């Protein structure tokens, strides 16, 4: 009896290393008492079948890691019970999915050329599979399945799940294998109905994972769903998921308060190749799917030409999710049935695979011949969907052949006095940590009496956007506090930690009603990848949100550049998709490494293009103020970048007045106050020195010193799209000037020099014939390691300028 | 009856971890909420079964093990971990309390002694010293030869005095770039007669980063001692010993494409220690914000690798914990997990008051005394030592904190030819049919046998044979050669073939490995060593340039599927390769090669963003080149691996271009010729083509100089010439200007390239080249695609238009 327990979990356990899930059994070595009639606390003979049909069958069950108890029980309730057989109609729609597919597939690789690199040949059992999750989602009465996966049968995915016509597709033939797709799905056997849509995505394998994340939590929270009532259904090549970083980076958000979406399916088409690549010099694991043991996630390895163990199992997986709020994987062990791409014979790298994949018929006709065997279906039954089969093909090549013939951002003062009071109105019986308690006073003081610093002009900015009632996402590494102790978004009991958000009571109006607005604001893990990826995708799933994603320094986003490159930068371009993310970068040369000093201006200017991106550098709170504003109400959905400060955030000169926030606008330009406001005379200028950001303030400390009245300072607030109009007319009030210098702290190399030192002369010819530079050196890093040769440098910036 | 024992065993061996007393915090409240003889086969009370899993599992120490798969690794772990383990002795205590002493001590004066230095203090976490004490000694205790070890910041100067051993003369020196630079020392046994290397290696900022680096330099450490995968011993005698943080752990993609190459061929150490520092915060980040697991440490379950979660505040625990990770690494040569549960005393850094975002944890430190002080207090109680005994603890604290004191005082009152010979390239050629006895070839890849054979004795040498005969010419003279990356044996263009694969067995031949053996018989010194690579960049990347930094005399390249992968290892790029020289005097060879060209496959097969690799150029910190010719190619590779200068190589490699019938290269050019940084066309070096004709110069690289000069024989243009630049940093300032004043009758000059106008070499060398050279390049003009947000257009309609009215405004 003792043996008995011992044996039993051993097959729950371990028996997944005896199921038979590889279709084409490659590894020979796998599956290499007698007192059964004996009654065990169930006979031993039927306490074994039981374990081997539920465990060492098609379906390889790995649960045992889990640590919640209910968890593990549930699945064992599911897995070790008799199933009930599928009925003759559902077998038939399975064989029809099947017979989709396979038509599919036919057609895409004797229609056109140059599509074997797209082909599902040998893992057509996939539709079936992900037809299974969307109408199990669909019983759950969900809203919405959210798809994401890579090029491989993606078309046959718009057919046959999202149900696009074929004339849509087929249209003016790639790009199509990026665009996004939204559709409907009708359930077959059932009364209810779901949207079904796919997501954009670049050829960069399994960077759209935390874009997919941000977007179906974008549209949770439009829903007010978390229910959870919009399902991820991500789907992975076998050594994508295995080798790309960023799977475990969306991993670890899957049950965070700020990411959680209640759980994503995974399917993973384990076609046990990787190109040319064995599984063995692509893993150092047993299973591609190892990786989702970090959260503790169910995964069940089945047999691709098995497709009711297929069906049973995505049906299993979305009941799982429903129960728990968390990721199911779904290990589909399948084949490759050609090469890679067209000048690829995959018998010169996989000898041994591709002799085997030769004696292997479709998976459609293996089930269809199954079912014939096992008495499931008739002759007539396996000649009807034969025809069906024709039916399809004939369609999809009959419907391509008749395709082929034929705004002002100032608040009024009682808005600024009401983000200020709000910092003040204290939940009954709340205690705020004594170093706390002066920065909330000192905000209704900013509020009334002006001066009002940076990290107050931000909340002004995202308190007023919320009283008008926009939804308001903020998050980054320790963003509700801030990384400078600027922020203080959320403040925390110095007694309970009960978490309080000033800005959440602009969500009402002064008689009580809702704006309809709302403030999120998170702590981010320890992430760039996948954090900027969730933010992109946000602002995709919600176009009405303004979406900010905060870097700790800006010298970090380097660890999303995946994302800027193939999501933020280019994605309108490429697929018509549109973001209005911010991304926040501390930037600024103050002696604390190359590490701590840069965002790369230079980086962001390169990948700009007429349009697809608003790039800034504001220097005072009250710009910064009308820059968010702007950006939140043009209606415009472009990505915005902005170099925000660290020192400069305490500096009392970059400080604005209240008639800054209530009588004024986003300037492109900034002249010396002095010329705007004072009694300065701007023709006694000789030398112009344009710039952008701090150094402002330097240069400007040391202009009043030497009472310098031959110098002015212009600031270049938006980098890009270049201000050409305020610009020149900017420099047309100073008529005496015979020198321009652009300054800048960054290295000659890095900063705004290499496309303005480019740029200006050729845009504004008679101001910036002539343009020289002041800056640092070229580096091969940001900055110096030494705060001690980064202040000479900066001395000898101004001495410079100044010379 | 027995059952619910059978059943308690299993309970304990699977979830005893979550019922531990690993927090020395404590701040979980809910966390913690006989006489008759059963089989075990020996005959044990109930009392005594329960007393051995509560102690072996419920005590300081969490153990996960059930999860591995091995059925050896798991019997391992439990036979060394259920058994009546011997208290420690008195003098091995006074050791671990020693080094708790002198862990504080270095504390409390870097504290005390300068500003700013709170952010990189190691208080609360003092453990971690003993820890690692262990860990080296237990690995010295094995014979072996070095233990290299990667950290973020955090105790790092504690590391370098208490571990690495550096004194404090050297630490302090001219006192911060220190926190980022590497060190060598020797740790010397302190009961034993063993001595063992110790390194560390420089890292940046960017947590989690130099995880894949450390992996790869260890690795080249190992295949040059003859140790490991690449060894005739199966000792990784070199072993890697990687701290981390508790947030960057869990949440850092690197780690887990770091922890997925520690059982493959081309990149395994042998297994990795792993100690995180859990202070259960990150900056002011709270566990529950930063993990979807219980444990920070959930990720290396990928592997199966153990974990050992341990109290901080028990040092001892910690100490047998590290000595039983290296022995299951020496066993098993897989990664071992140390979960090292302590806490941070101070706030993240000055100004900090952690208490406004974290009160509860705060309250509860503040009533905390040190580790040392809890481990000295521990030891009375034990009556492990006397009251005299613990008064000479704090004397011999007082002592180190003294010296320490006095040891800085004192320091500031003192303060060739590259062509090879035919009978070279014949023997790469022939190397190429030398098949091993009953090897059956592939019928598609016996011809580019047969063909490399003809080439290297008739010429119209191919790109992809160009590659080989530098690197197999490399490897004839001595040198290792380690190329890798995504399917880089046959090659993603189906162009190498490095490795080619028996039809019949699946055996794997090497042609090129057949010149590490000179013509007598006897070893060259020179290997090669290719392999395909995991599906990752960024670790990949990142091993590549550790492994050239390990092996400096080693050919390292990483070769990209197609260059707009590599964006993918961004910070590896920007943080090592091009800037690791500047930063820490740390130098690299390594080579990446990125598959480039415009050829209508889309914005992700198209460009490797040459102008982000020319933006991070700075005088002498890395070579970039887009050579046109197999033979430049040839002499490129050959010229890196012999100037004796350690400087990153960064290469846009064809694709189309591979199998261009006019990019063929002569024997002469191999055998009688150097790298050349310009290249002038054929009619005018060896033809009879008329330069003071020519009244407008086109200046490109890469392919679009065949389409340009096919045009140019097209329309018999003898009023254009077309000069390639095949270096494009450092620009060949002298060889540009003396090939241009070769021209007198230019009028225009255009640089023309295939890349949008924001891309490309157009930006930077639109800037530089007039300045550079005024009185050549002033009034230089750009031919080029129009600015775009992506690399290229999706459509190949769209391309080949475009293409097109390049060609045609060149010669408009
Ligand atoms: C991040 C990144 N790095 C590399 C590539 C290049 N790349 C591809 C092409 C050439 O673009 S396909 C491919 C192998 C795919 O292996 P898998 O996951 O087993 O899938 P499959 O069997 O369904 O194909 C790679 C490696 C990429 N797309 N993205
Ligand atoms: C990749 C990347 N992204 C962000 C940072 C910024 N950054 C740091 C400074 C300000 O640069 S420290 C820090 C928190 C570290 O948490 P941990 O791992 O729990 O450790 P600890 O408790 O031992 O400190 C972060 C998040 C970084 N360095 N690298
Ligand atoms: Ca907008
Ligand atoms: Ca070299
Ligand atoms: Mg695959
Ligand atoms: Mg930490």
């Amino acid at each position: 009896n003792a043996r008995v327990i011992e044996l039993i979990a051993a097959y729950r356990n371990r028996g997944h290393l005896m199921a038979d899930i590889d279709p084409l059994r490659l590894d020979n070595t796998r599956f290499r008492l007698w007192d059964l009639d004996r009654e065990f606390k169930k006979k031993l003979r039927d306490i074994l079948s039981v374990l081997r049909d539920a465990y060492c069958r098609h379906v390889g069950v790995e649960y045992t890691h889990i640590l919640e108890p209910e968890q593990q029980r549930w699945i064992q309730e599911r897995v070790e019970t008799k199933h009930d057989k599928p009925t003759v109609a559902e077998q038939k729609y399975i064989l029809s999915k099947l017979n989709a597919a396979e038509a599919f597939e036919t057609f895409l690789q004797t229609k056109y050329v140059g599509q074997k690199r797209f082909s599902l040949e040998g893992a057509e059992t996939v539709i079936p599979m992900m037809d299974a999750v969307i109408d199990q989602c669909a019983e759950h009465g969900l809203d919405e399945v959210v798809i994401a996966m890579p090029h491989r049968g993606r078309l046959n995915v718009l057919a046959n799940i999202v149900g696009k016509p074929y004339s849509q597709i087929f249209s003016e033939f790639d790009v199509k294998y990026h665009l996004g797709a939204t559709g409907t799905y009708i359930q077959m056997f059932g009364d209810n109905d779901i949207e079904v849509s796919l997501t954009a995505n670049p050829s960069h394998l399994e960077a759209v994972d935390p874009v997919l994340e941000g977007l179906v939590r974008a549209k949770q929270d439009l829903l007010d769903t978390g229910r959870f009532s919009v399902v991820p259904l991500m789907l992975h090549g076998d050594a994508a998921f295995a080798g790309q970083g960023v799977v475990a980076e969306t991993l670890n958000l899957a049950l965070l308060r700020g990411y959680r979406t209640g759980g994503t399916i995974h399917i993973v088409v384990n076609n046990q190749i990787g190109f040319t690549t064995a599984p063995t010099d692509s893993r150092s694991s047993e299973y591609c799917t190892d990786v989702a043991k970090m959260i503790g996630a169910p995964i069940f390895h089945v047999n691709g030409d098995d497709p009711e163990a297929c069906a049973w199992v995505a049906r299993l997986a979305v009941d799982f999710r429903q129960a728990f709020k968390k990721d199911v994987v779904i290990d589909m062990l399948c084949y490759r049935r050609r090469g890679h791409n067209e000048g690829d014979d995959p018998s010169m790298t996989q000898p041994y695979m591709y002799d085997v994949i030769d004696t292997k018929r479709g998976s459609r006709k293996a089930y269809t011949e199954a079912l014939i065997g096992r008495g499931d279906i008739s002759m007539k039954e396996a000649e009807d969907a034969l025809r069906d089969y024709q039916g399809q093909l004939e369609r999809v090549f009959n419907e391509v052949r008749e395709l082929e013939k034929h705004l002002a951002t100032a608040v009024d003062k009682a808005m600024l006095q009401r983000i200020g009071d709000a910092h003040l109105a204290l939940p009954e019986g709340f205690t705020v940590h004594p170093r706390v308690r002066p920065v909330l006073e000192k905000r209704r003081e900013m509020a009334y009496e002006g001066r009002i610093d940076w990290a107050f002009a931000e909340l002004l900015a995202l308190g007023s956007l919320i009283a008008e009632g926009k939804l308001v996402r903020l998050s980054g590494q320790d963003t509700q506090r801030g990384t400078f102790t600027q922020r203080h978004a959320v403040i925390v009991d110095r007694k309970t930690g009960e978490e309080f958000t000033p800005l959440q009571l602009l969500a009402t109006n002064p008689d009580g009603t809702p704006t309809g607005g709302k403030f999120l604001v998170y702590n981010s893990a320890l992430s760039e990848f996948a954090a900027v990826g969730f933010e992109y995708g946000y602002s995709v799933g919600n176009p009405d949100a303004m979406v900010l994603w905060e870097a700790q320094f800006g010298d970090f986003v380097n660890g999303a550049q995946s994302i800027i490159d193939e999501f933020i930068s280019s994605g309108e371009a490429k697929w018509g998709q549109l973001s209005d993310v911010v991304l926040l970068l501390p930037h600024g040369h103050e002696g604390q490494g190359p590490d701590h000093t840069s965002g790369r201006i230079e980086r962001f200017l390169q990948l700009w293009a007429e349009g697809s991106m608003t790039i800034a550098m504001p220097s005072t709170p009250a710009n910064y103020f009308h820059l968010l504003r702007r950006h939140g109400k043009d209606g415009i959905q472009r990505p915005l970048i902005v170099f925000t400060p660290k020192s400069m955030l305490r500096n009392k000169a970059a400080v604005s007045d209240i008639r800054d926030f209530t009588e004024s606008k986003f300037r492109s330009v900034l002249e010396e106050p002095m010329y705007t406001d004072g009694e300065g005379d701007r023709n006694k200028v000789t030398r112009l020195l344009l710039t952008s950001g701090k150094i402002y303030y330097e240069l400007a400390a040391r202009k009043a010193k030497e009472n310098r009245e031959d110098v002015a300072i212009v600031r270049i607030e938006q980098l890009a799209p270049l201000p050409r109009r305020r610009l020149a007319e900017t420099l047309d009030r100073y008529p005496n000037v015979k020198e321009k210098f652009w300054v800048q702290e960054e290295p000659a190399n890095q900063g705004a020099w290499p496309s303005f030192g480019l740029t200006l002369p050729e845009i504004l010819p008679d101001h910036f014939t002539g343009l020289k530079r002041i800056s640092r050196r070229a580096m091969s890093a940001p900055s110096s390691g030494s705060s001690k040769v980064h202040a000479v440098e900066q001395q000898e910036i101004l001495d410079t300028a100044f010379g």
